[PDB]
């Protein structure tokens, strides 16, 4: 990665993800690639 303006970081908390988002419904709509699939 590289240094920017941005937010505070927020983690997807499942085991063998990698995600990061600085929004709450960004994180949470990702939340759903692991609770469902199609
Ligand atoms: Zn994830």
């Amino acid at each position: 990665g590289s240094s920017g303006s941005s937010g505070i970081l927020l983690k997807c908390p499942t085991d063998g993800c990698d995600y990061s988002t600085p929004d709450k419904y960004k994180l949470q709509a990702h939340l759903k690639v692991h609770t469902a699939l199609d």
